[PDB]
């Protein structure tokens, strides 16, 4: 596995592997394309683990989860990190099926074939909140709180994973900062990606800061003429 | 094997360097305004093969992901998914891994996840969605290309002289005027063209018009009779 | 193929000829019993096409649609006339399932088999209207504008298929003018069918244009004062 | 074969008419007021077999489409489908080509489509349904017989006599009196037969109204006595 | 079989036995715990007739009542008695399925079998409703009014269940009437069966006639007032 | 095997006797306040084996119903279903018949009627359910241990000495004095266990009470603040 590029923002790394040795399950808390993925891939391969991701939604039934085997399983079986991202999207009764597997019992029912699993020690399960969830799910993890990173710290990160340089990273920063009045980092990235291939500075912001995030045409105009004070 | 295809602004070259960093694309905009030909006439230009989704809600994992969606990541083949709002959300987020800098869609149950091919890009087509999927694509803004352009298309595709097309655009012009007014949606383009070629064939252009303009769009009698008002005086 | 009996109020024969030959697909807008269904078959029988009916509803699915194969799909094979009746009744999101037939590309790609179907180029899918849609749906469509034919020639139609004289399927047509206020013209055959059974004028009426349109008492008697009328 | 009917108006000769012109009926009113004895009665009166289909929603196609429906078109035989509007609605419109001009039904999947027997007929049973299905029916209205009528029947399918059946109506009469007014709906003729039998073995004439006229039909208490107390007047 | 012990309130056993042999549906009326389940039993076996009884729900569907064979099926095949309790919360869809078992017509159309059974002629089906259901589908039963039993009679059932002195049932008892400004006797039987452990007397009903009926607070120390009337 | 309970009050001797009579019983209270350990601790001191069930939607009758019910049944081992609110219905109307006098489970489709052994006990857990199921338990309410308890619980469980624990605890107190003011549910035990083991591992107090204590419970800022406060009185 190559090395995910992940940029501290604070000492959110080292709180999650004293977390992780801990036994204790993880929940990340922050706006969309704030790093919370990232980060869970990054501390996947720095504590050499395995890496299993659940992309959550309103339809996914409990045996998608444990299966008809599942992720969850195989992720328990395994010493792997299950990642259920975007925890909220799901319904919330077919998360409860992770309820074994996050207290002090740490074994999964697989009822419909009459079987107890083992957790592999190295198990552990972390989540993506944004920004609802039951009391008897919440109160059972522990939590970070991420958000967008500070504008010289997100301008690094633009510049590194899009390819442009500082001074249009920046711009970039600050043309976000004003627009969240979330907006996601992935579009100041997608919007450097573009001007690394000769568009139209504006243009590329229009492409990835103004459009996909909403229809209305005033607010448009509003994010058009942001993007015209530095660009 | 060029699909004809007229561009209203920059969108061929926005979308050609938003290829070259192969950022997932959302065409937006109106009905039968040009956003389904767009893809064919870049995935021309850009010289690559094309594999089209049509998104309905009986569209599992399985049958997106053998799957085309898994064929187009192998190859490296732009994959165009129409309607994507249409599809259950179970297969919506099936393109997140895909979207991500990882470029992998997992082939699960059946065994390997699968990296996709360097030449692979993935676009969406939209007029719901999470903002967790929004904003993992780059978005263009189509609409109906002005009077000259829109005329010369209708010619084109309806097989119709020139001033034939512009008077049908004409009665687009008077019709597109009207939503908020009466009207949940502007004439398309694809109905433009719809007329123009009844009257290719010999139909009255009254009645051409009226049951490609007027009544598909209308039920509402007052204002159907005002846009039979636009077409008397063109036809 | 026996002649089913339509009787053209104006150019709408026509019209759906030309439409036909012309690639694009058609919608039929009227209320119910205008003779919509019968005009359909009137046309597939005189353009020489196999016709292939589907009752659209609430509850039907695409698989429903399409196959587990279904009926979309054989239409499209063999080149056949595809008539969803009630279009609106069906789950709107069923129905962009014939979207790849309605354009320019004309295919189905059944995903679950891995196949993508020929549009035999004597394909054709018309639609039954009452009287929502998408925009999406609406403007692939070319509609044709169907309605209770002129009094005389209801009377016409009347009097071919129920069996009775002009005098009493005049009366027919001119209760049902003012009944509504839709009112089928099926329902004037049946009362007219009755009649030609030794059936009391005002009975054959009371079974056919008053009982099974309204449960309303004094809708009756108000619609059974219009019946004393004529006869 | 005769089974039990009591005629309370014309509907035994406008139904055989109805019958004449293969026109597909529809029995309404209110429940147990002799709708599914009707049909028996002149499905034996035109001389005809009689296939009954109690519709729920588990229902599928399959099971209405080897299927009853499907033996009755062939057979020539009167198809009674009880209760419609309880069944899913993709059933509903299984029967719309046999209520068509045309009198067939498409044995889809599993072949050939089926042209029905010119002895075959479709009822229904009904108090939902759409106008498209509703305007496909010819339709006779029932509603509970006068006490003369309702008596004689009572006191034939109760083994009760005369003035027992008159008293059962009278205490029915005072109950459907009261619709609008604490009653969803009157007292049923099948209540008022249950009444006798129980009196037809002995029971309590107060005990036997009690448990089949008042409490079935009755939750509110201070209404429930106002039965109690017709039921005492009588009894 | 062993009997039940069922203590008659009035004279609901012949008018029971009366409408059993008269052919008739019967249908139970009365709050929770009132002895209507075990009445049925009592019957049951009282006129030495197997019972199979069908804990209805919201979930329940037909082909969980008639079979993919199902319980209501088998119980018409043999001569049984059907005991449809909780009727309120099934889907009343779902039961109408039972109309065709319950007027003249005794017969179950399984037609995902294509077969029509035969109805024993010793089978009858009973339900229990609290306190909606359909006319078409109430009118077709004959009932019988159940309620919690006149104080003496009530202790007496107490104290034959729990095993307790009758001063101690009867302080239950008062306990209970005034508690229902409902409360199951059954809660009674289970506070005097803990009383007949070495409980407290005010904890064995706090444990049965507070705390498994409310969650109010201010509710309990209101019913924990009347407890300390007697006990 | 004595997994370690503390009991708050009589809970101990309660369930003693409740299951002495055989009584089904339902354990009252928040979530992580020590319900499931206390039926481990009880089904260790009354000296019989513990079948544990955790319920959810995709919970049919069958895996319910080889089954584990089925088993403590069998065995007469005390069935502990956890979280039964959660399952559909038509499983919680499964124990119906093991709560009656009857003591029996019917396996249907699979065969027999299933008599349980006299040292069978079924135990649910809960904060929904209709009274017809709730008026068929025994209830105890639990509710989160007084200050020296709790501390005692913490300091066992988390590896901390007393003094941390009672600080903990503290920040518990002030934290479950805020529901109804901007709280929907006190902090839980368990997370003041997850506190002090994080402290037990060198992590920075005020660090290890934010990501257990303040951050998992707490969206609202102003008020996340506020526990902030209370951390950085005591840490
Ligand atoms: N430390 C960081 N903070 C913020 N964004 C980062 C960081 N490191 C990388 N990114 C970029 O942010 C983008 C989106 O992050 P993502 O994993 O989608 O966050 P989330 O999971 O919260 O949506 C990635 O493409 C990545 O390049
Ligand atoms: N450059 C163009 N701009 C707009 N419309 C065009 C263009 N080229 C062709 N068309 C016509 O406009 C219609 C647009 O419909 P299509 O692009 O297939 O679906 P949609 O636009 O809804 O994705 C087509 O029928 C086509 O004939
Ligand atoms: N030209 C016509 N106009 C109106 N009704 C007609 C015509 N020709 C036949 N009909 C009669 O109308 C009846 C109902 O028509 P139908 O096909 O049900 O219309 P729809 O499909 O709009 O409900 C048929 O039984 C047919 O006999
Ligand atoms: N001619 C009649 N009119 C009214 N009721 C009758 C007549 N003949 C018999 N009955 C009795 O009235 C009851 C009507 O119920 P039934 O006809 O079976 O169901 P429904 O009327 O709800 O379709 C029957 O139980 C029958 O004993
Ligand atoms: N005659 C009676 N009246 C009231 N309760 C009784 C009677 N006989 C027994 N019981 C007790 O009532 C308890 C609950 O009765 P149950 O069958 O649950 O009533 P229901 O079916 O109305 O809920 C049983 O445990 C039984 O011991
Ligand atoms: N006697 C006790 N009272 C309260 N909490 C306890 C006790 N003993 C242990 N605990 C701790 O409290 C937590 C309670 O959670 P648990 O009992 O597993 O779930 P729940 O209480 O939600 O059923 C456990 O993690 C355990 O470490």
């Amino acid at each position: 596995r190559k090395e995910p590029y992940y940029r501290a923002v604070q000492d959110e790394i080292e709180l999650y592997r004293a977390g992780y040795e801990a036994r204790i399950p993880m929940m990340l808390k922050g706006p969309t394309g704030c790093g919370k993925s990232r980060f869970v891939e990054h501390m996947a391969w720095k504590l050499n683990r395995p890496l299993i991701t659940i992309a959550c939604n309103e339809d996914m039934t409990a045996s998608d989860l444990v299966g008809r085997d599942g992720p969850l399983t195989v992720a328990a079986r395994i010493g792997a990190i299950c990642y259920l991202d975007e925890i909220v999207e799901a319904r919330q009764d077919t998360i409860v099926v992770i309820h074994p597997l996050t207290d002090h019992r740490r074994v999964l029912p697989l009822e419909k074939k009459g079987e107890l699993v083992e957790a592999h020690p190295d198990f552990q399960i972390v989540i993506s909140y944004n920004p609802d969830l039951k009391q008897s799910t919440k109160q059972r993890f522990g939590a970070l709180d991420f958000d967008y990173p500070k504008p010289d710290i997100e301008a690094e990160i633009v510049s590194h994973e899009a390819g442009v340089d500082k001074d249009t990273a920046e711009k970039l920063v600050q043309i976000a900062q004003k627009a969240r009045n979330g907006l996601s980092t992935r579009l100041l990235v997608y919007a450097g990606k573009l001007i690394a291939k000769g568009v139209d500075a504006r243009a590329a912001c229009t492409m990835t800061l103004v459009n996909p995030i909403t229809d209305d045409v005033d607010m448009r105009d509003a994010l058009d003429t942001v993007v015209k004070t530095f660009f």
